[PDB]
């Protein structure tokens, strides 16, 4: 089989639902910050293998993957047990349109997801080109639930003391976590936050316009569809085609099988 065999090397659980894990990393796998890859085990004879974002900057020589856990998914009732040493079965080649090339310049960079979409805007937020190009870079992360506010403590504490960047990251990062179910102090899905403007009063940015901003779209189905409309609402046009620089990029964070 022509897939990677890495070795996890830590996992963390968020909560009950979610829990991310670090593995070696080939260097053979390249990728562009915001492609996925197929990652999966070996069960019964076959790799289990499902599309995931790489959530690990790709300068580090290590990935990192936030990932759901579906109680019966075929792939994540397994994976959720991952533990330090384990095999993951890793695929080749990234892809995914959700990369830096494919948006035209611009002045913000809007990272708008939900659940475990967040996950390709984890190596966004920690890569250098995407504060070499935006005055502003906002991670919005909807949940239903507060606990299901992974990489928080990363995100507000860790990243902005990062060694090489985390200047950079804060002065322009702008963590807008949301929560819809549970007392929050964000409350709200992003797509009503923005239609309202209360999204960008919130984070202290003007409501968005074409020539300035920019945005990744990375979560459910659903949140893709009405998101990808908001946006368009305002103006934004998708990137129509890899290689054809847009003002927004989408991808599901995941599929109703
Ligand atoms: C481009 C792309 C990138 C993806 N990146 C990630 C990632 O970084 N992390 C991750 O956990 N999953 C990601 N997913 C989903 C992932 O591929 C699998 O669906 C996941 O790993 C569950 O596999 P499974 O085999 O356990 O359950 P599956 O049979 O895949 O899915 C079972 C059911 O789980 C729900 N489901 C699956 N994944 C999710 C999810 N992430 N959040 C909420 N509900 C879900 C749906 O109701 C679905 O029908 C991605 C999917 C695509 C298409
Ligand atoms: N197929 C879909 O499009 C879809 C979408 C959402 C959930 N689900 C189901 O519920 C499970 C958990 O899905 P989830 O991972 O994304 O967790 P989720 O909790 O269901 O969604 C997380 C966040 O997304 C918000 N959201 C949902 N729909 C939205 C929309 N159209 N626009 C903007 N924000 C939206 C939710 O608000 P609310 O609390 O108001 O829902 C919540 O804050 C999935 O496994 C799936 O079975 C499916």
């Amino acid at each position: 089989s022509n897939l990677y065999t890495e070795r996890v090397l830590s996992v963390h659980h968020w909560n009950d639902t979610l829990f991310s894990f670090k593995t070696t990393r080939n260097p053979g796998l390249r990728f562009k910050t915001g492609q996925f890859v197929m990652i999966g085990l070996e069960v019964d004879g076959r790799p289990l293998m499902r599309a995931y974002s790489i959530a690990s900057p790709n300068y580090e020589e290590h990935l990192e993957f936030f990932s759901i856990k579906v109680p019966d998914g075929p792939l994540t009732s397994r994976l959720q047990h991952l533990k330090e040493g384990d095999e993951l079965m890793v695929s080749r080649k990234p892809t995914g349109t959700l990369v830096h090339d494919d948006l035209l310049p611009g002045k913000h960079l809007y990272l708008l997801s939900t659940g475990t979409g967040m996950a390709p805007f984890l190596s966004v937020i920690q890569d250098p080109e995407t504060y070499e190009r935006y005055e502003k870079v906002i991670l919005v992360h909807g949940v239903r639930w507060v606990s299901e506010l992974a990489y928080a403590d990363f995100i507000t504490k860790v990243l902005p003391e990062h060694e090489y960047f985390g200047d950079q990251v804060k002065e322009k990062l702008i963590y807008y976590p949301l929560v819809t179910r549970e007392p929050f102090r964000n409350q709200g899905r992003q797509t009503d936050l923005m239609r309202s403007g209360k999204l960008f009063e919130d984070i202290g940015l003007p409501p968005m316009n074409p020539q300035d901003d920019r945005a990744m779209i990375c979560g459910s189905p659903s949140m893709l569809e009405e998101t990808s409309a908001v946006l368009d609402s305002f103006g934004l046009k998708i990137s129509p085609r890899m290689g054809e620089p847009g003002d927004y990029l989408i991808e599901r964070a995941f599929v109703e099988k």
